[PDB]
C-alpha cells in the first residue's frame, strides 16, 4: 500500500477490528510511528466514531480502511490470506467472540504461526458466565475496577473524563503487543494477549488502595481537588485564579511554612527533620496548614506565586482553560497543535504526533479514510483478481470506496 | 544478575532514573514482563515513594536496587560502564538536565551506539525558557494540557485522581522504548525520546477538544457524572444503589424508548432511523428522555436492570466499591488479586501482573529491594573490584546494602 518511509515502525503490518476509542486507539498509535495500518470495519453498518463531527480526523488517521464480512465464507478466507501477511492483529469484542465464531488463535496460527494477537475486552478471555461476554464501555471499566468509586468531590464520585479508561486500555494493548513482537523476533513464535480493561484500570487506581488490601483504610475522595492526604497537593485558589502546586520534599516544606507564618511547626513530632510530606490526617496540624496556606496563596497573584515557587523548586502551574492553550509559548515552540489536510481537502488543526523520536520522527500523511476506501486496494495486494472482488461486494460479503 | 526466565522480555537490560510514579512505572512495566530493570537511587536520599506505606511493594516489585551517584567523578564513570550493557535507558528530570550536567545523548551512544534512551519531563527536552526547565508532577500536566478543566462537576472542575497523568505518561514511555527498541534490531542504531507530560495528556483529551479546535465550541463538564453531550451515558441512581450505563446502538435505543415510553420519539427530525446516540442539546427531547430514563430506573433494582438491560445488549454494571473486589467472582476466576512475599519475609496483597500473556506469562519473583540492595552485585558485575567499590561507598558517590 503507497505511503511514505517514516518513523520507528515503518514496514510492520498492523491490523485492526473494533470500533470507539480503546481497540483502534491501539491501532492507530502504530500509524502514527510508521506502521501499516487496516482498520476493518463491517459491511453493513461503520465504526460508531463516525457519529463524532471533529475527533476522527484526528484518531483515524494515517490508516487504511478496509470493509470486510469477516466471519462469512468468502470475507472469512479473505480475512484469514490477510493474517498471513500481518504481524499484529488487534481485536476488541465481548469476551472470547472471535473464538466463539470459530477463529481461534489456533486457527490464526495455523495461518500465521509469528502473528501476535491482542485481544482486548471489557472483562477477560475467560472467567465466569456472569461477566465474561458483557459489553463494556470506560464507564463500566470505572465501576467494575474501583476506579470510578475514588474520583469526584468527597460526597459525589464520578467516573474520569473524558473516556479515560478506554485510552488506558488502547494504551496497554500497543505496550503488550509491541513487547511480544520483541519476543517473535528472538524466539519466531506468535503470542496471544489477553486485555481486561477493569484489570487494567484496577493497577491504574492502585495508589491508595495498596492500604486497604494491606490492613489499612480506604482513602476518602478528594474535597475540591486537594488530595485527600496530603497537604499543599492539589488544586487552590490565589487572588486571580486556580492553580495547582505539589508541596514535596525537605527544603520545599522548610521554606513554604516559613513563608505562610507556621515555621515553629518544623521539627514537631509529627513533622520532625528531613519530611518530605506533610500528611493531612496523621498531623494535628494538618488543617492548619491548609488554612494559612489558603490564605497566602489568597494575598498573591498566579505570577507572584509562580515566581516564588520557582525560587523554591516547588512544582505549580496555572489552570488552563482550552481557549488558553493555541497561543501558549511553549505549545507554540513545540509545534503542540499543528495542522493537516483532511481526505475531503480541507484544513483540520489538532495536535501533534506525540512523544518525539529523533532520529525516526513520525508525520502525518494521510487523513482519515472514507467507510471501504482501501478495500478493493487491500484485496488486489492479496491475490484477488478484480472479478473475484466484484462478487464480494455483490454477495454484501466486502464493501469498496463510495 | 540471579532471576527466572519468564515472559516476552526475557534478557532485555533496562535501567530508569526517576523518582515516585511515572519514570519508574515506565520501568518497572519491563519488569513485570521478564526484563532485567535496575532502579536508579541517589546516594544521600532515597526515591520519595518510599515514604508511602504500602504502594511500593507493588510499584517497585520485581527490580534490582541500585545506589549511585551517577553525576560525580567515578560514579559517573561506574554509570556510564554500566550504560555498554544496557538496551533502554528511562530518565525523569526537570527538561534537559542529563545534558546540562554533560550527560548528553552524544556521550551515551560513545559508550553505547544502539542505546534507547527515553527522556520524561513535565514541558519537554526543549521549548522556552519559562517553561522548559519546570518541575512537574501529576496535577501541573492536567493543568497545562487543558485535561483538569474537563474534569469534576459543571461549577468545580478537579483533577482525574489517582496521580491519572502519572500513569499515562509512564505508559506512554514504556510504548515509545519498545517502538525504537524494534528500529535497533532492524537499523543497528540507538534513538532518543522526548516525552512531555503534557503532550501526553494534550492528546488524552482530544474528544471534545478537538471541536473547539476545529470551528465548534468547548463541551461543559459533566453533571453529577452524567455525560456532557450524550443522554443515557454514565452515572444513574436505582432503587438500591448506583449504576453505570452506555446507551449506544440502532435497537438499544429504541427498546429502550419503548421501555421508558418515549416510543413516539423514534422517527423524528432528530432521532431519525439509524440513530445510535441521543445528543442531550441538539435534540429538543434530550431532557425528556433523561426524565423518563431517571424514573424508569428508580423503579428497578440493580439485579433487574442488569437482566434487561442484557437482554438488550446495552453495557452497564453497578458501581463497586474496594471493599467488594476481593470477593467478586471474576476477580476470584482470574486471580485478577493475589499475594507475594516481600523482602522482609512478609505477605504481600494486590494486583497480579497484567495482562496476561498466553505462551509467555509474567510473574512476581521479588518484591521491593531496599535502598543500594544490588550496588555491590551489578558493580561488580561490570568489571569493579570489592575494594574499588568499598572507595565508591566511602568517597560518598555509592551506597551498598544497610
Ligand atoms: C464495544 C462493544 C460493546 C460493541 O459490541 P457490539 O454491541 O456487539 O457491536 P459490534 O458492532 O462490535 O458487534 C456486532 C457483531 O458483529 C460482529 N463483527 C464485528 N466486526 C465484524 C466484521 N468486520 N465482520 C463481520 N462481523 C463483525 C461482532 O463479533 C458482533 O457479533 P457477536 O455478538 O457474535 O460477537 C464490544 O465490542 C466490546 O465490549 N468490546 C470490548 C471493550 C471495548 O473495546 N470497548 C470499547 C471502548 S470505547
Ligand atoms: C519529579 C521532579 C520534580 C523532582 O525533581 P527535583 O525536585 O529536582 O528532585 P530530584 O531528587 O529528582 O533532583 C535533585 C538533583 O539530583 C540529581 N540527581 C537525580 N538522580 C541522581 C543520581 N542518581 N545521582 C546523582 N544525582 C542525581 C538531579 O539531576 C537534580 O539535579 P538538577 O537540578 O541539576 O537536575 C523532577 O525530576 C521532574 O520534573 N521530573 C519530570 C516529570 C516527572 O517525572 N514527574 C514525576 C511524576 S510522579
Amino acid at each position: 500500500l503507497p505511503m511514505p518511509k517514516f518513523g520507528p515502525l515503518a514496514g510492520l503490518r498492523v491490523v485492526f477490528s473494533g470500533i470507539e476509542i480503546a481497540g483502534p486507539f491501539a491501532g492507530q498509535m502504530f500509524a502514527e510511528w510508521g506502521a501499516e495500518v487496516i482498520w476493518i470495519e463491517n459491511v453493513a453498518w461503520a465504526d460508531t466514531i463516525r457519529v463524532q463531527p471533529n475527533y476522527p480526523q484526528l484518531s483515524r488517521r494515517n490508516l487504511h480502511a478496509l470493509s470486510l464480512n469477516i466471519f462469512k465464507d468468502e470475507g472469512r478466507e479473505a480475512f484469514l490470506k490477510l493474517m498471513e501477511t500481518t504481524d499484529i492483529f488487534i481485536e476488541a469484542s465481548k469476551g472470547p467472540a472471535f473464538a466463539r465464531r470459530g477463529i481461534t488463535d489456533e486457527v490464526l496460527w495455523q495461518h500465521n504461526p509469528k502473528l501476535v494477537i491482542a485481544h482486548l475486552s471489557g472483562f477477560g478471555q475467560y472467567g465466569t458466565e456472569e461477566y465474561t461476554n458483557l459489553p463494556a464501555y470506560n464507564t463500566i471499566a470505572q465501576a467494575f475496577s474501583g476506579y470510578l468509586i475514588q474520583n469526584g468531590d468527597v460526597d459525589q464520585p464520578m467516573p474520569a473524563f473524558p473516556y479515560t479508561a478506554d485510552y488506558f486500555s488502547g494504551l496497554t494493548a500497543t505496550t503488550a503487543a509491541l513487547a511480544a513482537l520483541h519476543k517473535v523476533r528472538e524466539t519466531g513464535k506468535g503470542e496471544s494477549i489477553d486485555i481486561a480493561m477493569y484489570e487494567v484500570m484496577l493497577r491504574m487506581g492502585q495508589y491508595f488502595m495498596m492500604d486497604y488490601f494491606n490492613g489499612g483504610e480506604m482513602c476518602p475522595r478528594m474535597s475540591k481537588g486537594k488530595d485527600p492526604y496530603y497537604a499543599g497537593c492539589g488544586l487552590y485558589k490565589c487572588a486571580d485564579g486556580y492553580i495547582v502546586m505539589e508541596l514535596v520534599g525537605i527544603t520545599q516544606i522548610e521554606e513554604c511554612f516559613k513563608d505562610i507564618g507556621l515555621a515553629h511547626l518544623l521539627g514537631t513530632p509529627e513533622i520532625p527533620e528531613g519530611t518530605q510530606l506533610i500528611h493531612r490526617i496523621e498531623c494535628p496540624y494538618g488543617p492548619l496548614v491548609e488554612e494559612k496556606l489558603d490564605a497566602w496563596l489568597a494575598t498573591h497573584t498566579i505570577a507572584e506565586v509562580k515566581e516564588r515557587f520557582a525560587e523554591l523548586n516547588i512544582a505549580c502551574a496555572k489552570v488552563l482553560t482550552v481557549p488558553e492553550l493555541e497561543s501558549n509559548p511553549q505549545y507554540v515552540a513545540r509545534e503542540s497543535i499543528t495542522q493537516w489536510q483532511t481526505m475531503d481537502g480541507r484544513t483540520c488543526k489538532g495536535p501533534n504526533i506525540m512523544p518525539k523520536f529523533k532520529n525516526n520522527p513520525g508525520q502525518i500523511w494521510r487523513g482519515m479514510p472514507s467507510h471501504g476506501m482501501d478495500t478493493a486496494a487491500i484485496l488486489k495486494n492479496i491475490g484477488y483478481s478484480e472479478n473475484d472482488i466484484q462478487e464480494l461486494v455483490s454477495k454484501g460479503l466486502a464493501k469498496v470506496e463510495d
